[PDB]
């Protein structure tokens, strides 16, 4: 599993996305990201390694992710479809939710 | 990791749900299946063991885990607001995603 | 717009996609339910009519259409995907939906 | 009926959330949203008139109201709980959907 390596796949694939060429490329990466963003559910992160898992941190850290999953497993959806375009829109609109759980918890 | 060991949480907590006196032994139970849900989104299960990883069946699969995955997590608001008899009912409606699952792949 | 023909709307089209014979069949099916749906948000059941729109049964009510549109808006992924079948496995999975709000307010 | 009532209501509840006092606040504007959204769901906007109902600008029109409605349903929720704080944020998050929309039909 490992926290950081999951960071590097999710970070990695999403710029794939903004330069990818065809819907097959845009798949592949989305898929990958899927397992990261799973593996990293239950992944206590370095500034909360001092609260319970039953904490509102705990809680709105999983949460962050719940978002995460949703956002990806639809815009798969949109590559499967073949559009391009609003999968890579969308693979955009993830830095909305990606910048939001570092801006306090990274 | 076991993907047996996850389907056993998930059936274990859903009769805690079932018969629950209050909120915090549903949102703890919830949690739980949620975790497990994510584990098991990036497993291989049996019938699919020799089959690629790339294939419709695993596609399907993993789409299920997302499916479930989403259900826990409106679930769990709707405990985390108090309506603890919503989110038993919510835990009911798992049901239709479980067995379609089952149906085939089991 | 009427409650009454929404629910017509949503059965009768239910019926379509079991039977249906391409991608384009479930598409228009799932996009009527879609319409039905949305449009059934801001109603008022006679059970419930006598009730403040602003009352916990109403929220309930409300939310249960939340899910159905949710769920109606993922199956026309799938058949917009082709895969017909799984679009309309998601459309039998919908009445874990319809059966929890008719067994309260119907 | 009527977009433009639909549309209005969505940016000024958006101004009582950016600067609301408590979860009463936060928890009336957003269902307000929630009921304009649903009725917005079906409308025409004037840009794609001359274009087809089964357009891919329409489905891209469409499909961006399931976001929003999804998006607002999750804010919902957290104001509910009394997570006020974490309300505003998702309401926040709103904004990457509504400039991406209207980067063509406003
Ligand atoms: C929480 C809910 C998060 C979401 C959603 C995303 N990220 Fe994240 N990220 C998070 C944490 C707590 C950390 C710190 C890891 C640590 O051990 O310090 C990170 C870190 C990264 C990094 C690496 C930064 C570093 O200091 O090493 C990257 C490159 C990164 N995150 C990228 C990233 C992307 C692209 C996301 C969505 C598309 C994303 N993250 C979501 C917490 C969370
Ligand atoms: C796939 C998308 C699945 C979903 C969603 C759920 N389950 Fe499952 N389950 C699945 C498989 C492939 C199997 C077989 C595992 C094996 O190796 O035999 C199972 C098995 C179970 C079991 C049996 C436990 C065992 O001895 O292996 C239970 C009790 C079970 N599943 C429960 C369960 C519940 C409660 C679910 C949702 C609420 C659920 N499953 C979803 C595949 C999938
Ligand atoms: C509430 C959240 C509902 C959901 C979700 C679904 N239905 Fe429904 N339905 C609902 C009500 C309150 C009523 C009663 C309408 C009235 O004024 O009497 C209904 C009614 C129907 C009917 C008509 C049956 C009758 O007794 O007259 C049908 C055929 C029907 N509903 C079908 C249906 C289907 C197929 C749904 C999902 C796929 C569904 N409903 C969801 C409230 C709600
Ligand atoms: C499409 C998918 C849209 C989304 C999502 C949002 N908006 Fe929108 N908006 C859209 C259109 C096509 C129009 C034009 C309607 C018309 O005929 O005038 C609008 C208009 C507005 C307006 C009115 C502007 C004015 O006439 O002065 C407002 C205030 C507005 N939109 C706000 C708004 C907000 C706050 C949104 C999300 C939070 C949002 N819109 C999403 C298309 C779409
Ligand atoms: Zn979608
Ligand atoms: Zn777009
Ligand atoms: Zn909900
Ligand atoms: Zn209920
Ligand atoms: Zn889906
Ligand atoms: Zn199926
Ligand atoms: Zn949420």
């Amino acid at each position: 599993a490992d926290l950081e390596d999951n960071m590097e796949t999710l970070n990695d694939n999403l710029k794939v996305i903004e330069k990818a060429d065809n819907a097959a490329q845009v798949k592949d990466a989305l898929t990958k990201m899927a397992a990261a963003a799973a593996d990293a559910w239950s992944a206590t992160p370095p500034k909360l390694e001092d609260k319970s898992p039953d904490s509102p941190e705990m809680h709105d850290f999983r949460h962050g992710f719940w978002i995460l999953i949703g956002q990806i497993h639809d815009a798969l959806h949109l590559a499967n479809e073949g559009k391009v375009k609003e999968a890579q829109h969308a693979a955009e609109q993830l830095k909305c939710t990606c910048n939001h759980c570092h801006q306090k918890y990274r």
